[PDB]
């Protein structure tokens, strides 16, 4: 069972993977964010978030709004299912979460919350298999 996985974001706004699979034996997932490159977290931070698909909009939307201070998300929205904070080059995160929490037949979407990250393309697949 692979139940960890390490992912980088660098200076030019992307993640070093655009999937990810999430054994399921696994009973926890842990991501390690790293954040490789010479800019700090005020110039170009990268979270890692998880929702359904569907939710990332809004996560996003309401992430942006929320700002730099609240780590780009709503503060306890219900719609996070993992995530780590937001940091700069040099830095590290990680977040583990309960296997449990993903469910067949809906779709998993990881994304970076920081403005306009994601739509720029700093997100990718989550999947059970
Ligand atoms: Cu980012």
């Amino acid at each position: 069972a692979e139940c960890s996985v390490d992912i980088q974001g660098n200076d030019q706004m992307q993640f070093n993977t655009n999937a990810i699979t999430v054994d399921k034996s696994c009973k926890q997932f842990t991501v390690n964010l790293s954040h490789p490159g010479n800019l700090p977290k005020n110039v170009m931070g990268h979270n890692w978030v998880l929702s359904t698909a569907a939710d990332m909009q809004g996560v996003v939307t309401d992430g942006m709004a929320s700002g730099l201070d609240k780590d780009y998300l709503k503060p306890d929205d219900s719609r996070v299912i993992a995530h780590t904070k937001l940091i700069g080059s040099g830095e590290k995160d990680s977040v583990t979460f309960d296997v449990s929490k993903l469910k067949e037949g809906e779709q998993y979407m990881f994304f970076c919350a920081a403005a306009a990250h994601a739509a720029a393309a700093m997100k990718g697949t989550l999947t059970l298999k």
